[PDB]
């Protein structure tokens, strides 16, 4: 707060110090700017809380601020350098990453590849089984837009501005890997909030479809993530043991050259 900690060395730094090279989010979890360093050029993202912002979004804001401070041992969810407080605002200064799964589905105009997704589940998975762990926080908003991707290959999760504190994650993540293995939203047609609702309960879960070339791993892990009873559902630690996982932990993606293929379109 009021410097900056980055590869954990401390830079005295101030709001002046960057340049504002314009949005890449806002909206329900506030203002994030792209920002750069005026005497380096390096690049860093900025989320900015307004004191005279609504009250609600505040709250928000600070929730996730609350969870990224904790998480600096957590090498999937995205880390925070430090805080400016001014009299007027807040700037909370983070790691940039390249864009959400939602754009890179949006750019690629179709499904993306099993291999991208299985190390996208490893990290997921991880990051909300650290968060459960060690914090005994739930995210409650898993989705396409809060996974986030760079040009380094890396993944983690961001957004826990409605995050609680003491099941459904589980079952979120299942509906983004179907949404981006299909490229299409399980719950596309859905005018309401209410009709989804009304789905989930009385449909049959949403699994892959059986002739796109899955694996039988993949599949089985989509298919224990959408498991309608809890008492059936599986905790963090053992899918952490299924084989889906166990086969991306370990194996070579290149993720980057992927990613920096599909920016490119």
């Amino acid at each position: 707060t009021g410097y900056l900690t980055i590869g954990g060395q401390r830079y005295q730094a101030e709001i002046n110090d960057l340049e504002n090279l314009g949005e890449m989010g806002s909206g329900t979890c506030g203002q994030v700017w792209k920002m750069r360093f005026r005497k380096t050029g390096h690049v860093i993202a900025v989320k900015q809380m307004r004191r005279s912002g609504n009250k609600e979004e505040n709250k928000r804001i600070l929730m996730d601020l609350d969870v990224v401070l904790k998480s600096h041992d957590c090498p999937y969810i995205v880390q925070c350098f430090g805080t400016f407080i001014t009299n007027t605002d807040v700037f909370i200064a983070m790691e940039l990453m390249g864009t959400c799964a939602e754009k890179l589905k949006k750019r690629m105009q179709g499904p993306i590849p099993e291999r991208i997704l299985g190390k996208m589940t490893v990290a997921i998975v991880k990051a909300l089984y650290y968060l459960k762990e060690k914090h005994g926080v739930i995210h409650r908003d898993v989705k396409p837009s809060n996974i986030l991707l760079d040009e380094r290959g890396q993944i983690k999760l961001c957004d826990f501005g409605i995050s609680g504190r003491l099941r459904a994650d589980v079952w979120s993540l299942g509906i983004s890997l179907v949404e981006l293995a299909t490229g299409q939203f399980p719950y596309k047609n859905c005018k309401t909030d209410f009709e989804v609702l009304t789905k989930v309960l009385q449909e049959e879960p949403p699994l892959l479809p059986g002739h796109m070339g899955f694996s039988g791993d993949f599949q089985s892990f989509v298919k224990d993530c959408l498991t309608k009873d809890h008492r059936k559902r599986p905790k963090y630690n053992k899918l952490l043991e299924h084989s889906f996982i166990k086969r991306y932990e370990t194996l070579e993606v290149d993720v980057a050259s992927w990613f920096k293929d599909v920016m490119a379109k």
